């Protein structure tokens, strides 16, 4: 089970990648600028030029590695990003609002959840989790499962210029496995194993009760160290290095760096507990004066079990993508109601030892860093413009009856929504899984196609100028284009990863940065004003995340049979963006598109 037999990620032909690149950008940049890029690309791709030299090096790389883009992609997409993890990088999954009449109901839920995680982790450790299969026209095929084995064994260490993804060095003989429980910004070690025994749901309940009792005590409250994990990666690397000066912090950091996951017992919030309100809390906790410090962003999974019923999971994106995260969470949720009745179962034981509180040595430097982080987090809280928009007019069954793909249909709509608001399309990003190949993560589908441009123009720039007969046909060619790019991407023939490798190979072999990658056209192509992804679920929950550029949007959608849930974000600091206006534009676009299909 090392996936050595899975197909290796393909390396696309050079001329095809360059040709698709120019075609994708033409309608997105000024005529004058485009003409220069054509010359730049021609020089780059000429016989015996830089491009062919690099391509030859890339093929060499493909033979020597399991996946030629892994290292490059992991650094470019996550580890090199200097922005704070909250909102900018770490996505959150929000569960249904829970009903807790008192603390004990909240703790039983948490206890049941932890128990489910130990069971799920048991299936993994013994390789009993069934292999995911991809449905195909003539057959199916196994998908890479590497992401699952990083769910509970990963930690993201901050670095001054580049972060590090650490794979828990489980080379240490059997020892006390544990989870970290965050309460009132205090962190506690909760051992899940004592002797050859695994704690029962009842025991966990008993242990959590002691934690809530000790954390509630104001007499011995420690500083909210978790706040430091919410800052810029370079700031946190500096603050963390200051912490390492004392043996006490060194021990506490180690415990956190070797836990299975975090369980955050958040305090009650104010206001109506609407989908939007609950999302805001999972995304950033509401700042350090609410739940923003009751966190530790370097850890992959942080389960949140709030007193008022707000529950969910915030996760660090570098080790795995949303599809795998959702499969894990669904398996966990379903088993919390199993089945148972018876008786118881549981166991418881004794008498078990009390859960231990992690200590910290706080100096004047650290105190300075805490105040900086606090202000920094508030800016993020105030800057996030977010909304959970539920489109209930229709969903998958309607789109399917029109013989169109629900994903492509929704992507075309998003292009229409953007056009009717800005009268132009922009470089768009849509996550596409390449798990068919060894260590496969994702590549990009560029939905802002020439065909989509033609469709949106006829839909809003006509004003009764043309028949529904034509509009209906332009939509067809646009849908065909989406489907085509989608198949190109999931089969490893897209352009993003290919260009990324050529660029990095050039950085490592060329004394001076190539004209090809300094070209404004190229830089613009990688500024995704519209960042999107589909995260479908079979139950009451949804995933959400922030924009990847200051003047951008983040759009995550969940397609249901009779409805579609849209999670939209943007920054208040950018006057030209508004999450509510864009959501309503998406709605309008879906209604306009249905009326068009009805006119057939
Ligand atoms: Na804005």
């Amino acid at each position: 089970w090392e996936e050595l037999d899975l197909p290796k990620l393909p390396v696309p032909p050079l001329q095809q990648t360059l040709a698709t690149y120019l075609q994708c950008m033409q309608h997105l940049v000024p005529e004058e600028q485009f003409r220069k890029s054509q010359a730049i690309v021609k020089r780059f791709g000429a016989p015996g030029g830089l491009g062919e030299t690099l391509q030859e090096k890339l093929l060499e790389r493909q033979e020597k590695t399991a996946n030629w883009v892994s290292e490059y992609w992991l650094n470019d997409m996550y580890l090199n990003n200097r922005l704070a993890l909250p909102v900018n990088s770490s996505p959150a999954v929000i569960f249904a609002r829970q009903h807790f009449q008192d603390t004990n109901d909240q703790l039983r839920f948490a206890a049941c959840l932890i128990s489910g995680v130990l069971s799920y982790k048991t299936l993994l450790d013994s390789h009993s989790l069934p292999t995911d299969w991809a449905k195909g026209q003539l057959s199916g095929q196994p998908l890479c499962m590497k992401q699952y084995y990083r769910l509970f064994s990963s930690y993201r260490l901050p670095g001054h210029t580049q972060d590090t993804l650490v794979a828990q060095k489980s080379s240490i003989m059997p020892e006390p496995e544990h989870v970290i429980v965050a309460c009132c910004n205090q962190f506690f070690v909760l051992d899940v194993v004592i002797n050859f025994r695994r704690l029962s749901e009842g025991d966990l309940f008993t242990q959590l009760r002691k934690i809530v009792k000790m954390a509630s005590n104001e007499d011995e409250r420690l500083p909210p160290i978790g706040l430091l994990t919410s800052d810029g990666r370079s700031e946190w690397a500096k603050a963390r290095t200051v912490l390492l000066k004392d043996s006490t912090n060194r021990d506490s950091l180690d415990m956190i760096e070797r836990c299975i996951c975090l369980v955050c017992l958040d305090g009650p919030g104010t206001g109506e507990l609407s989908d939007t309100h609950r999302a805001l809390q999972l995304l950033h906790g509401g700042g350090c004066s609410l739940n923003g410090a009751n966190r530790w962003y370097d850890k992959s999974l942080q389960f949140v079990v709030g007193r008022d019923g707000t529950c969910g999971v915030v996760c660090e994106h570098s080790p795995f993508d949303g599809i795998v995260l959702v499969q894990c969470t669904e398996h966990l949720l379903k088993h919390m109601m199993t089945s148972n009745k018876k008786l118881v179962r549981a166991d418881s034981v004794s008498e078990l030892p009390a859960p231990r509180r992690l200590r910290w040595k706080c100096s004047p430097e650290t105190q300075g860093h805490l105040a900086s982080s606090a202000e920094k987090l508030q800016r993020i809280v105030k800057n996030l413009d977010f909304i959970v928009y539920k489109f209930d007019n229709y969903g998958k069954t309607f789109i399917k009856k029109q013989k169109y793909s629900p994903d492509g249909f929704i992507q075309v709509a998003l292009q229409l929504a953007y056009y009717r608001l800005y009268q132009r399309l922009v470089p768009t990003y849509e996550s596409a899984s390449i798990r068919r190949f060894q260590e496969g993560r994702v590549d990009n589908i560029r939905s802002a196609t020439p065909e989509a441009l033609a469709f949106v123009q006829a839909m809003t720039d006509h004003k009764a100028a043309m028949p529904a007969s034509e509009k209906l046909q332009l939509l067809q060619t646009a849908m065909q284009a989406q489907t085509e790019y989608t198949v190109m991407a999931i089969t490893g023939m897209a352009i993003d990863n290919h260009l990324l490798a050529l660029r990095e190979l050039a950085r490592d072999l060329c004394k001076e940065p190539p004209e090809m990658f300094m070209d404004e056209t190229y830089l613009m192509s990688n500024r995704f004003v519209l960042s999107t992804s589909q995260v479908p679920t079979t139950m009451e929950m949804f995933c959400c995340y922030g924009p990847v550029v200051p003047n951008g949007y983040g759009a995550c959608y969940n397609p249901q049979p009779e409805a579609i849930t849209f999670c939209i974000s943007s920054f208040h600091s950018c006057k030209e963006t508004s999450s509510v206006e864009f959501a309503e534009a998406v709605g309008a676009s879906l209604v306009d598109m249905r009326d068009l299909c009805s006119s057939r």
